[PDB]
């Protein structure tokens, strides 16, 4: 058993959704066509999902880059192959990416310690092209317009006046998006030969066809296994 997910390596999909709210596990499972609970351990709540004739792990790691990294490190070493991160996120561009808006994220800013504890800060938090695509394949079936881009993942979410933040410096290089998880998730994905993606809904109906989005990637990629 899994020390902190607390389900069994012969419980894990090769496809994962995860999320950071154990509550938005509750929310994902009841619009699968059936599901199975599996765990609930501290903030990670585990539940089997059955979609579209696929089977896959629905998953929360909580709120920040720390403990969603022992989420993805359990995952991936007992067998993941694919993960998606569906969750919530800040516009950097407003007046472009508005409140309600879904982002399909390709990379992101390592603005944690944990990725830096595992590999050099030169190195690129970088999603999946196949499950980036595929995300994007799922939005247009769909008719619900998404944007793309870099996503900047902060570990500060209130911040001082000391030390000046650096979000608007990223706004202007052109970071479409400010959350605390993706680039972890896109770190550990590729040391560990995971295939990652992330999907954002901009906050500071529409959930609904993010998440239908999310169980449609999951499911389009479950097939291949």
């Amino acid at each position: 058993l899994l020390r902190h997910l607390k389900i069994s390596k012969e419980q894990i999909t090769p496809v994962v959704l995860v999320v950071g709210d154990p509550g938005r596990v509750d929310k994902i499972k009841v619009v699968c066509d059936s599901y199975v609970d599996l765990a609930y351990n501290r903030e990670y709540k585990s539940v089997e999902c059955h979609y579209k004739g696929q089977k896959f792990l629905c998953v929360s790691h909580g709120v920040g880059s720390a403990g969603c990294a022992v989420c993805f490190e359990e995952l991936c070493q007992n067998g993941a192959k694919v993960i998606i991160r569906a969750g919530s996120c800040g516009s950097l561009q407003p007046d472009l990416i508005k409140r309600g808006d879904i982002c399909i994220c390709n990379a992101a800013v390592r603005e944690d310690r944990v990725s830096h504890l595992l590999i050099h800060g030169d190195f690129p938090a970088v999603g999946d092209f196949d499950v980036y695509d595929t995300l994007n394949k799922c939005a247009q079936e769909l008719n619900v317009p998404v944007f793309n881009g870099i996503s900047v993942s902060s570990d500060m979410y209130y911040p001082n006046k000391i030390i000046p933040s650096r979000l608007e410096d990223y706004s202007k290089a052109n970071a479409a998006v400010v959350e605390m998880e993706l680039a972890t998730l896109m770190v550990i994905g590729t040391l560990r030969k995971v295939k990652t993606g992330g999907i954002l809904i901009v906050d500071g109906h529409q959930l609904e066809n993010m998440i239908k989005i999310a169980l449609g990637a999951c499911a389009k990629l479950a097939t291949k296994y």
